[PDB]
């Protein structure tokens, strides 16, 4: 039989095939089986709060309307053309801010039917997926974003979708982002949803992607370290020196605030302290008790007598010690914590 | 008792051999359509100062009833229809007034539902995502609460052949666990009418009100706390010897100058208005008081230029009094700021 | 009669209607008559020269093949998918950059015709619309913001457009814009277009936008007063204070330098002299003058001598009157003239 | 006879005509002529290299199958949803990186046939069109962007474009760019395509774009002018006041750095020197060397003996001379030279 | 008579042909093969942040089938209209590494479609293509980068459809095409990506571009500008130990420009962990700077007893540290270029 009569008898003009009615329509929900294949991963945007990927969508499921025997074929693969006279369920991401399908150099979809009336089909999608973000712990956070395949318009009644048993979820060898690393760990869930129009099949995949410390090191710690360190060379200055001592005092100060207002600059404006905040108002804290240190310094030496003078000169000898011991504590205490 | 195929029922209902015709409304010589209204809320975000507007991902469901889809032939309460069939229905032409950007959504196939019952009721839920304009006022910000409308209108249908409402039980529903990084969302939203007068006619138009309230952390760490530290700052002056010009200068200029680029960037993410803002007065006022800290030293350096005891004593003065002063006066500003705005 | 017999008679099948036929082929042009409903108004951006509007506009003419005696009815409203069927005007907006129609939920038009054939036909646009800006003033200019209705493929003989006499322009209650006032009186006139491919109508409408103050005030006249007022401690600080005069001059010059570049960041980068620009190099002038003045001072006093240092005292003594009296004289010369 | 039933013989069902088959199929190629209305250009970005259009794109040629004695009229007027039923050229821009038709609110097109055949055809479009810049002489520099016609399909044996030859490029009356003069000349020529698929007409335009100075002083070249001038109030301070001329040294120094890298930030990463980076460098270089000078004038006087504080005196008062001479000699040959 | 071109194109593609498009060229037979060439009529949009590029490209698919074989006239080919196109088989090419891809309609779409006596079929499309290229930074900026394209079937599995590149010249570059940042090299690989899924095994070839970092513009911009600063910090050595405050102001000064310049220096990258060149140079050079001002709190100090002993031995420092800093950091210069500009 020619492939021509052949679609024309199964699902074209001779073979009342109505793609408006689901397979077993008066019987049970038609079984969907999802899995993805991840072909990329990235912008992961913390200010818009959501992360992109492509990937190749494949579902499963069976309608008796397509088994055939005309051919001894295991499968048959079909032009994409011919999805358009098929019944097939109506998946959509629940957490999509922006997808679109790929055309180029023709739509990039796949069909293939079996013996039984199995149908396959995978389609490629690229989706922006909204990722609300917990910083509390930025920049030693991880995060789960989350993707949701739920069903439009047909309740659990009509349709159900469920994650293949063997590898729901495959990703891309040699897939790598600059920031993260994504675990190998994918969490599988319902997401089953309940609206005042029913209850709609609703399955979820979580990632887990855990940010890379080297570029905070790089950017923000070790210069705002710096700036700490600065500070202390005050302590070994002569304090006849106030010009000299005070510059140090203001510009460490003024420094250490556009450090800590640039460490949030490509961050969302949340209103909870991070862990970059505490590090970055302590640092703060550091460089403007140093110049406090030499206000007092220079106020109990006024009067320039031995006495004074001395007593202005224990307080640069206790602060060369104290400085730098208080600074590694609190360092252990926050690197440990973390 | 073979029950009639589906194929033959959609054919009878609404297509080939129906007779019906989209282009004309239920009860057309009659009264107006009434279309009832409900939106679930998907997610709610994108709220920007500078373009003026915020952005939300919807179902949009309208209700009506529509006497030639009214059917017998089965016993169900109801039909799901394959969303296919809309184009062969008449529907109602609600746009959304103050929208700015607005789209379907067509992955993997169109986000739209389609029900009809027994007496010829149509449930008809659409996906929606909208750019909608809130124009907001800035005179408290950040401590600023605004409100934000979607106005749902009819383009074409006078009142007399159309009319929206909304639902009685629950016409607003907000996914569970939803939150905006910068704002609470309030469980009260108030429901109205705008109906609408053109010089094309009445059109029947219903509004939701969102209140935002803006939270006031962020402003703490990345504007307030900082500025009252440069204020704090300006002040370690007053305990340094007067003889030290430099050191005392150079603690004004530098307290001054960010001073003055803290406040140019308290505006930067916010659009152009021409009012003085809450964060303005407080910007305005730290300024003063840096600016009146290097002041008090010029007076102390100048008053004190005969090297006499004198005009030391009275240069002395004036140091002793701005440690107390300084920090008093602005204890005092604090009380009234934070007393009027926050209570 | 049936109104699916009715649409059917007049414009379909069996009306032999022809959508590609205007009103009066052979006679004189099919007289057009436009207003507009400014539903918002705003992005008004000077980079890009151009501004942003959500009209509805509005259409009337009169077509003689769509006049009807069937029903007693003054006026019918139409399905806008019967806007397909008909013959209408193909105005475009001369002067758009971008411009779309609006989908959702479904089309934004409006059809209504008349016993006598008369149509009015509306429908909602986004346009985004060039704006020549004139920058002279800036930033107490005004603005002139225009919008050019056009035919593309009718010349005059056969097609004309004409504002509508009684209230062409509406514009929403409560409109407002953050930056601009936009002026109640708006000019309607003709822009009649020549090309090489013949004779075009076109009306125009004109809009005067004022420029707002108060934001730059706040942000740039203010903040460069304090600078210049800054700059004049110095003359009360001692002159054997260097380092303290000298980094009062400095920073003072340095920040009315960024300033300055500050002032045209948010503007397209014209060649001409602007109204700020004139302000930012008058306060820069002054600021340097205070610098050059203690440099005079810090040079003249060099002999340790009374009659040198008298002659330094008196070069400050003059400085603290005269540098506040031309600059207050400057800024009643500024603001008078603008 | 009706327009209805002309269309239909013309060009329509009964008419056999079809638009697959070039005009004079066996024959020699069809001869196409164009000119092109500017209805805006702008845009113009360094950065990514490109720039705006919009424009009228005419395009004339003969199609035997079209002529008509039907009528007296010279030209018919057509519905450009006509142009859909004809053949016509697949003109594209070969040097177009983005483009769309104009649909609002109608199809921005025209058509107009002719007694013997000649077709009129006048589209609306935007284009972004690629212009490698040239920027050695940056901002001194004149840039050449030029619009490429091509056809992508026919070979030179089936069509053939051409300019035609009464004004083929048209500008809009008092069209102005801020930052550009658009010169009048513009050239034109051929472009002829040689491809492995074969060899295929195109024909050029080239604008001539001269950048505009203005600007480029306001906020380039006299604010760093007056760092230099800065720099050497530093001779004129007490050689005693280190840290006041040390402070001038430093700022004026630091200034100078990002001055010059803030002249390059609206700029694509290029390898080669600019006009603008020789100018920054020189003015870098001579207010490094006036630090210099001080640190000289600071080491020689180390000892505090006549002879030693002459020999440093001596040169601050050379430098006061030597510095502005030497200013004003390179500023003789820089703007001499460009 | 010959046959008129209306009648050909029915009788070989059209309604009385009995072509099927939907079937592939010898579809019970070996796969088909395809011959691949690109022209690269624009490169740009070279994104390290983003990790992507972008190319204007003309895509050239040549392959047999025998149905569109004619006879009819003398003509070696056929140069058909491209409407034609959705009536023929054609393969499903697509870019596997491509995140964003259009095709080009102003002003009829950019397509070409010529046939030949044999029935050998060329279809030319031209395509916008942004196509992810991962990069490795660790020599930034003196790094050369390499960028794939990879084309490949969606549909079809290895034994109904095989892509291959031609022989002759598979890949050519317009004439004069250049890149700012880069230089593109004239040998590119040609590479199979076979893959192999869970829905079987698909065709895919591969060609690599390889982009040289052009060094100049991070002369200019970075290394020459932190050279400057680093010998700025020595003029220090040539200042009285006595003048505290300028010593002190040039430590302070060329410290902090160089952590925003160090912090510049990666402002236009993405966020990676690792080191790179520029890095280190920054890091270093931060070094020498900050030993700089070191090195005077050090002369300060063992000078603080005002006696020639002391004196003579904070002396001796300045006079080392003028001979020891510029020599070190010339060494450090050696070792830098020396390692990236050879390994
Ligand atoms: C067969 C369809 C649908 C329908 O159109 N009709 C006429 C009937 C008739 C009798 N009983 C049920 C129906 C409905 C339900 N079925 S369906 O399960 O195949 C179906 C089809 C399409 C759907 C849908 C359900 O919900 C979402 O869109
Ligand atoms: C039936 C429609 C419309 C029409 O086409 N005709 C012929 C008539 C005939 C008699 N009376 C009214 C009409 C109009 C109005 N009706 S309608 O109420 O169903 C209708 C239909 C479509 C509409 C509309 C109103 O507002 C704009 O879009
Ligand atoms: C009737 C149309 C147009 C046409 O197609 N034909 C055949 C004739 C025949 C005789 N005389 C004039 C025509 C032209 C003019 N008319 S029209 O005025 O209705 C018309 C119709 C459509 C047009 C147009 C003018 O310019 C823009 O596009
Ligand atoms: C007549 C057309 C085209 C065609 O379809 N056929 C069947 C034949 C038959 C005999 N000789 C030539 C052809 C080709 C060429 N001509 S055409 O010159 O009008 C033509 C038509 C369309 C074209 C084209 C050339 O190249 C680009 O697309
Ligand atoms: C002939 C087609 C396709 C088909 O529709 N049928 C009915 C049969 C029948 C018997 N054997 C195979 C088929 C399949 C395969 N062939 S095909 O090789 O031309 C083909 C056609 C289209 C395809 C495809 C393969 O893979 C992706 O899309
Ligand atoms: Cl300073
Ligand atoms: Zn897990
Ligand atoms: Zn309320
Ligand atoms: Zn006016
Ligand atoms: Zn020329
Ligand atoms: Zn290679």
């Amino acid at each position: 039989m020619s492939p021509s009569d052949f679609l024309d008898k199964l699902m074209g003009r001779t073979s009342g095939y109505d793609a408006r009615i689901r397979p077993n329509f008066k019987g049970p929900p038609v079984q969907v089986t999802c899995n993805i294949f991840i072909n990329s991963f990235g912008s992961i945007a913390e200010t818009t709060m959501d992360y992109r990927v492509n990937i190749f969508l494949r579902q499963k499921w069976n309608d008796p309307r397509l088994a055939y025997s005309e051919y001894p074929d295991d499968s048959l693969d079909l032009d994409p053309s011919m999805l358009d006279s098929i019944w097939k369920p109506d998946l959509f991401f629940a957490n999509e801010k922006g997808a679109n399908f790929h055309e180029v150099t023709t739509d990039n979809k796949l069909l293939r039917i079996f013996k039984n009336g199995n149908v396959l089909y995978s389609i490629r999608l690229t989706l922006t997926l909204s990722c609300p973000m917990d910083l509390k712990n930025f920049p030693m956070d991880v995060q789960t974003c989350i993707m949701q395949l739920e069903s439009f318009g047909y309740t659990m009644n009509d349709l159900i979708f469920e994650w293949q048993d063997e590898a729901p979820v495959q990703v891309a060898e040699g897939l790598t982002l600059p920031q993260f690393l994504l675990k190998e760990e994918k969490d599988l869930r319902y997401c089953t949803k309940h609206y005042n129009t029913g209850k709609f099949t609703c399955i979820e995949v979580r990632f887990h992607l855990e940010r890379q410390m080297g570029y905070y090191l790089i950017q923000m710690y070790i210069p705002s370290l710096l700036i700490v360190i600065l500070s202390w060379v005050s302590f070994w200055i002569n304090m006849d020196a106030a010009p000299a001592r005070v510059a140090l005092g203001i510009t460490t100060v003024l420094t250490m605030t556009t450090q800590s207002s640039g460490s949030r600059a490509s961050l969302p404006k949340v209103s909870y302290v991070k862990a970059i905040d505490i590090w970055m108002a302590v640092c703060l804290l550091f460089v403007f008790s140093a110049l406090l240190e030499y206000a007092a310094v220079n106020f109990v030496s006024r009067a320039g007598t031995k006495v004074f003078i001395d007593r202005a000169k224990k307080i640069d000898t206790i602060s060369r010690a104290c400085f730098p011991l208080a600074f590694l504590i609190f360092n252990i205490f926050y690197w440990v914590i973390y």
